Formats: structure tokens, C-alpha cells, sequence
């Protein structure tokens, strides 16, 4: 901050500042400051970057400069010996549902996205890139150690892409240079809705004015609702399948179908507005189109607030959720609304959570067909496995019935995405999310594992018995060491996942320090956040208490069977309680009486 003004990407418009609505974009929520939070923006730094040259060269970029003395270890090598294992066996959480690993990926979504660097539909630079690896401008390649089978099988290296910068995306002249998160930074369903002015107006129905989101035409489950397709060929859910030509779904936020699970998410929640929008025309026959989408929407925004702050966040953080996030205690305007750059790191701890299969059910939650359970790595951008086999409803049940993955300290990424995974942009499923990640720490200018170990207040090891005693693992902090050969150089993303978990969370201190104060900040910074007097009435904040993922699911599905409390494990059909039974949203707080 403060070389204070710039920035050309940002989208420029007005404030009402009595809309009872928030922006698509952002703007306009703080009134001194009306584009704190917005999309298309830096994302915040709350530590001065550290790049090779110190204003926008990676570490990791000149073969020879050093951090601090010694040489960055390759992302694909850290990979390798650290992030890999081979044994799919044991590795489920006992007491998390394959359903908290995914409502991580949509809160993040709604977050944060920093888009990699474009810079043209004509260059043999995504080819130049792609096929002699040459590092060079915006092309930053993950190359393979020497032993790693990728050699013989796929060529020298992975092509990665630098992420997007403020102000341009040519090489720009002078400040130290930040990365664009491309969405609000605010909790507010900006994956359902958009974050562009652009965007949001071609997702809705306009043909109706019932506030209705469009809906696929071409296609149906059980007579529900399905997304949009996206209009734009080359498709890479037509690539995976020739044969089925299923394209990619158009939703508010371009990664919904990266994985099939994700995109069935994204289908709950569009399913979820219309719906809501069709009770609410009943019950207001004089309401508008807009007023119609306006009010779906502040209530779809509340919803995720909710089912993240009360339900998800408490089984993340642990005990350490109330030292970080606090109880609310009212708008502050003062409060830096902004997802910092180190978050978008730190929520990827989430990548650890993934397990190497995805499974259908039946009606009775039994194995559904022969073909049932699937390897992750057929799910990368798969929309066909949705269209043309029976809907959501048994990924639906899948999500409910199965369990997420548990971080592990010697089983850490499966190979479904450290191996096989499949990128848009480019053919093989092939690429490493764990090297990616790695490569992106260092993409991003992070600083180092202790100095964010500093910034949270906590210890900063500086030898390999210091190691061990933290992360609590002799053989682990060996192979740390001799590949970074200093704890200050460690890449957050792996020193912050390989910590042991703080008490009932999923994280380690590290981790929830971080991830706690971006929570406790966007929402101590939202002036729209649900519980903030005035945004909701007392009567209508007490029917969305109420709310629940089980409900969501009874709504929008045909499943009868949920459990009470989706984020936990839970066994079919002892856990599982009928539909009609799930407290609702009362919705008639919503009433309009003119005289
Ligand atoms: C496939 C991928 C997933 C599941 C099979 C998956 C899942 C998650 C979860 C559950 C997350 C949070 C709990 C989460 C966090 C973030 N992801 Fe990740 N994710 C899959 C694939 C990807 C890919 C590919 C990327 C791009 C990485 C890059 O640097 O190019 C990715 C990103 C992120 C991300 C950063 C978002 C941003 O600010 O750009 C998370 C916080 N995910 N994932
Ligand atoms: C599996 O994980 C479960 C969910 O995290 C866990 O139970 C949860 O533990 C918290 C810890 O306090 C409890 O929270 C609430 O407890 C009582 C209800 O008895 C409320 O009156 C309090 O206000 C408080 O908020 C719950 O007991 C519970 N959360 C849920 C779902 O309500 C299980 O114990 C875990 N199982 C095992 C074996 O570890
Ligand atoms: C590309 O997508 C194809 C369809 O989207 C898919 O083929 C389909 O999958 C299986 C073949 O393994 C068949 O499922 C069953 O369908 C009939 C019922 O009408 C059964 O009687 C058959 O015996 C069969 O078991 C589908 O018929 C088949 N569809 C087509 C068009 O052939 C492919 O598997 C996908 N290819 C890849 C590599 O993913
Ligand atoms: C916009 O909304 C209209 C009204 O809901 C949709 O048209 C109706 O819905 C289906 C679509 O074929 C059928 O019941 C009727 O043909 C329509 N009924 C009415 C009341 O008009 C339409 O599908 C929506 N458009 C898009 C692209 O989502
Ligand atoms: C609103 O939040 C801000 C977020 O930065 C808080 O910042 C405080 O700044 C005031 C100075 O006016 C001091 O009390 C402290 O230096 C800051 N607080 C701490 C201990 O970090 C502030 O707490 C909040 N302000 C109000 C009025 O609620
Ligand atoms: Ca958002």
C-alpha cells in the first residue's frame, strides 16, 4: 500500500449508498472506502512480498541467486519425497463427510482467484511453453527432478503460467508487483451470482421477470434444474469425452466444473435461488424481476455465511476458533475487508483433504450400478458423468455417505492430484497440484515458513531438532531440511500442512492463525453480513438460524434420507432421518403489506 493509487482494471461505477443490495463486484460496501473488497482488485499483503530481485522475479527464477544462502529445492522434488504415498488404505477421516472437503472449495471460490497471466490467443508462448520449456516472461515451468518417471513419459517439464498482476498484464514498470484476486472478497455467493457486471446479468433470466436464474434447456434431472452450458468451444469437458460432447456448465464462477463434485455444489445452489425466488413471487404477487433477484440473492449470501461460520469454520479451527474469531460484536469499518495473498495459500490446505475415488449411490445408499466408484482423475472437468448418468442425486448421496480424506503427515496429496491431474488449458492428465501449489508460493513472492510463524506469534525454529519438536516428526523435518536446508526457507504451503492438528480442527496453529484472522476480518468487515442490525429484520434473522445443508439438500433434491449434521461422518441408515422431519426456512418473514 500506498504508491496509492493505481490500477486501470478496475470496472468503474456509482454508489446508491442506501441499495439494501451489495454490488456484483463489490463495491460500495465500506463508504469511505468503496473499493475495499472488491473483485478485480490486489489481493491484500499483510507482510511485505519477498521476490528474487525484490519487486517481481520469483525465487527459484535465476538458477544461481539464492534465498538466504542456499538454493530453493524444485517444486516437483518436494513433491516427491515429501507430498507423495502410494497407500490409498487408512487414509479417510473417521469423523469427517466427503462433504467438508467440498464446501472448503466453494467458501474459497467465493473468496479468492487469482487468475493466471493470459496475454494472448495467438502466441506459441502457450506453446513455446509448453513444449520447450524455456522459463521466460509469464512461462515460469515446473521442471522434473532427475529420477522422476515423468521424465520418461511426459517431457522435461510441467508448463505453469504466472499468476495475473494489478494495474496491466504487461511487464510492468514500477512498485513490487500484486496479484489480482478476481472476486469479492466478501462471503456473499459471488460463485453463484458473479463478481462482473458482465457476467451476472448473462446468468440471469431475463425472458421471466420471476428474478429466475437461467437454467439449461437442453437437458433435465427428474425435471429439476441443471446450469446453464458454457457457450465457449474449446471445451475442455468436450475434450475429455469426444464421443459424449458434454460441455462445461456456465456458472458464476469460471472453476465450477474443475471437478464433477464441485459442479454438483454449484447445482445445489443454483437450484436453491430459483426456488427461492418462486416462493417469494408467492408470497409478494407484486414484486419486481430484480426485487425478485435482489432478495434470492441477500438471502442465498446469508445462507453461505451461516452454514460456513456456525457449521464449518467451529470443525476447521478447532479450539482455536474462538481466539481468532471472536463472537460479533457488530459492523466495523475500520476492519480490512481484503483477502490477503497469504489466505489463498493457506485455504489450500484443503488439497490434502481430497481422497482418490468418488462414489454413486442408490435410493438405499447402496454401491449404484457396477462402475460405481470412480479414480478422482476422471472427474477433472467430467460434466458427462452428470448429463448422461442419473443427475446429481447419487453424487448427492456420495457427498453425504462417504468421508473426506485426512490430512496425514506421511500421506499428504493423493495421486489422483499430485499425478493425474488435469489442467483446461493443456491435454494430458498429468500435472501436480502439490508442485503448482509450490510453484505458486513462489509465484506470489510469499515470504518464508518463519516468518509467518513470526507474524502468528509463534516459535521460529532454526535448526533440525528445532523441527522436529514443532512439527512433532523426526523422519518429516529430516527431509524438509535437507531439501530447504532452513526452516526460513520452507514454502508456507508445506510448512503450514505439515503441522500437527490443534485440538478438534483439521489445521495446525500455523494454518489456523492464518485462516482464523481472514475470517474473524471479512466478516468484522461486511457491512451486508447477516447479523449486522439493520440488514435483515430480528424475525427474519430468526427463521435463518434455522437454516441447515440437510434442509438444502430436501429442497432441491429427490433424496429423502439426510443426516442432521452433513459435516460429520455418518453411517447410513442409523445417522440418517427423514426429510420431512429437517427444520425449514419459514419464509413468510419476507411479507410485504402495502396500506
Ligand atoms: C481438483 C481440485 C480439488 C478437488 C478435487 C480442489 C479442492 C480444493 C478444496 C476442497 C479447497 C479448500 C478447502 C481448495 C482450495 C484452493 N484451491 Fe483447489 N482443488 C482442485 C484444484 C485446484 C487447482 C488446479 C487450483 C489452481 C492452483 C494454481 O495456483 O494454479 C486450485 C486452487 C485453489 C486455491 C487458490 C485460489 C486462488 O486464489 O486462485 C484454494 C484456496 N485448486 N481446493
Ligand atoms: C465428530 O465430530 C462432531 C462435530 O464436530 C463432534 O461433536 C460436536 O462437538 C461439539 C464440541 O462442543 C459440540 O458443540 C455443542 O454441544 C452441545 C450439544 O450437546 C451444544 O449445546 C453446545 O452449545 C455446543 O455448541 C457438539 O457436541 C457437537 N456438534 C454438533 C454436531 O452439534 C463429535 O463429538 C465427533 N465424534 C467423535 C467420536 O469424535
Ligand atoms: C463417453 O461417454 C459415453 C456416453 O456419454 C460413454 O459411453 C456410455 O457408457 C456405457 C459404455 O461403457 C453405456 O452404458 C450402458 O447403456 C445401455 C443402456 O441403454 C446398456 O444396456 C449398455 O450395455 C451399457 O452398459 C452407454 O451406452 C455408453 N453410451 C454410448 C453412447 O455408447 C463412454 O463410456 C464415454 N467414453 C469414455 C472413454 O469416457
Ligand atoms: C426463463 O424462465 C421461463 C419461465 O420460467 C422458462 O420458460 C418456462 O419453463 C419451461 C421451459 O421450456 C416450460 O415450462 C415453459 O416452456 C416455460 N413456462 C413459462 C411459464 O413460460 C425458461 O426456460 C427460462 N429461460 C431460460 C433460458 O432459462
Ligand atoms: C475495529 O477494528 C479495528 C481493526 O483494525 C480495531 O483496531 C484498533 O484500533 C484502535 C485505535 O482506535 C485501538 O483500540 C487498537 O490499536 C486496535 N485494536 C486492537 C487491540 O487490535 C478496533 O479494535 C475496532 N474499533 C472499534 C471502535 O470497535
Ligand atoms: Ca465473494
Amino acid at each position: 500500500s500506498w504508491e496509492v493509487g493505481c490500477g486501470a482494471p478496475v470496472p468503474l461505477v456509482k454508489c446508491d449508498e442506501n441499495s439494501p443490495y451489495r454490488t456484483i463486484t463489490g463495491d460500495c460496501n465500506n463508504r469511505r472506502s468503496p473499493a475495499l473488497g472488491a473483485a478485480n482488485r490486489a489481493l491484500a499483503r499483510w507482510l511485505p512480498a519477498e521476490y528474487e530481485d525484490g519487486l517481481a522475479l520469483p525465487f527459484g527464477w535465476t538458477q544461481r541467486k539464492t534465498r538466504n544462502g542456499f538454493r530453493v529445492p524444485l517444486a516437483r522434488e518436494v513433491s516427491n519425497k515429501i507430498v507423495g504415498y502410494l497407500d490409498e488404505e487408512g487414509v479417510l477421516d473417521q469423523n469427517r463427510s466427503l462433504l467438508f472437503m467440498q464446501w472448503g472449495q466453494i467458501v474459497d471460490h467465493d473468496l479468492d482467484f487469482a487468475p493466471e497471466t493470459e496475454l494472448g490467443s495467438n502466441e506459441h508462448s502457450k506453446t513455446q511453453c509448453e513444449e520447450y520449456c524455456i522459463q521466460g516472461d509469464n512461462c515460469f515451468p515446473i521442471m522434473f527432478p532427475k529420477n522422476d518417471p515423468k521424465l520418461k513419459t511426459q517431457g522435461k517439464c510441467m508448463p505453469f503460467f504466472r499468476a495475473g498482476f494489478v494495474c496491466p498484464t504487461p511487464p510492468y514498470q514500477s512498485l513490487a508487483r500484486e496479484q489480482i484476486n478476481a472476486v469479492t472478497s466478501f462471503l456473499d455467493a459471488s460463485l453463484v451470482y458473479g463478481s462482473e457486471p458482465s457476467l451476472a446479468s448473462r446468468l440471469r433470466n431475463l425472458s421471466s421477470p420471476l428474478g429466475l436464474m437461467a437454467v439449461n434447456q437442453e437437458a433435465w434431472d427428474h425435471g429439476l434444474a441443471y446450469l446453464p452450458f458454457n457457450n465457449k468451444k474449446p471445451s475442455p469437458c468436450e475434450f475429455i469425452n469426444t464421443t459424449a460432447r458434454v460441455p462445461c456448465f456456465l456458472a458464476g464462477d469460471f472453476r465450477a466444473s474443475e471437478q464433477i463434485l464441485l459442479a454438483t455444489a454449484h447445482t445445489l445452489l443454483l437450484r436453491e435461488h430459483n426456488r427461492l425466488a418462486r416462493e417469494l413471487k408467492k408470497l409478494n404477487p407484486h414484486w419486481n424481476g430484480e426485487k425478485l433477484y435482489q432478495e434470492a440473492r441477500k438471502i442465498l449470501g446469508a445462507f453461505i455465511q451461516i452454514i460456513t461460520f456456525r457449521d464449518y469454520l467451529p470443525i476447521v479451527l478447532g479450539s482455536e476458533m474462538q481466539k481468532w474469531i471472536p463472537p460479533y460484536q457488530g459492523y466495523n469499518n475500520s476492519v480490512d475487508p481484503r483477502i490477503s495473498n497469504v489466505f489463498t495459500f493457506a485455504f489450500r490446505f484443503g488439497h490434502m483433504e481430497v481422497p482418490s475415488t468418488v462414489s454413486r449411490l442408490d435410493e438405499n445408499y447402496q454401491p449404484w450400478g457396477p462402475e460405481a466408484e470412480l479414480p478422482l482423475h476422471t472427474l477433472f472437468f467430467n460434466t458427462w458423468r452428470i448429463i448422461k448418468d442419473g443427475g446429481i442425486d447419487p453424487l448427492v448421496r456420495g457427498l453425504l455417505a462417504k468421508k473426506s480424506k485426512l490430512m496425514n503427515q506421511d500421506k499428504m496429496v493423493t495421486s489422483e492430484l499430485r499425478n493425474k491431474l488435469f489442467q483446461p488449458t493443456h491435454k494430458i492428465h498429468g500435472f501436480d497440484l502439490a508442485a503448482i501449489n509450490l510453484q505458486r508460493c513462489r509465484d506470489h513472492g510469499m515470504p518464508g515458513y518463519n516468518s509467518w510463524r513470526g507474524f502468528c506469534g509463534l516459535s521460529q525454529p532454526k535448526t533440525l531438532k528445532g523441527l522436529q519438536t514443532v512439527l512433532k516428526n523426526k523422519i518429516l523435518a529430516k527431509k524438509l531440511m535437507d531439501l530447504y536446508k532452513t526452516p526460513d526457507n520452507i514454502d508456507i504451503w508445506i510448512g503450514g500442512n505439515a503441522e500437527p492438528m490443534v485440538e478438534r480442527g483439521r489445521v495446525g496453529p500455523l494454518l489456523a492463525c492464518l485462516l482464523g484472522r481472514q475470517f474473524q476480518q471479512i466478516r468484522d468487515g461486511d457491512r451486508f453480513w447477516w447479523e449486522n442490525p439493520g440488514v435483515f429484520t430480528e424475525k427474519q434473522r430468526d427463521s435463518l438460524q434455522k437454516v441447515s445443508f440437510s434442509r438444502l439438500i430436501c429442497d432441491n433434491t429427490h433424496i429423502t434420507k439426510v443426516p442432521l449434521h452433513a459435516f460429520q461422518a455418518n453411517n447410513y441408515p442409523h445417522d440418517f432421518v427423514d426429510c420431512s422431519t429437517v427444520d425449514k426456512l419459514d419464509l413468510s418473514p419476507w411479507a410485504s403489506r402495502e396500506n
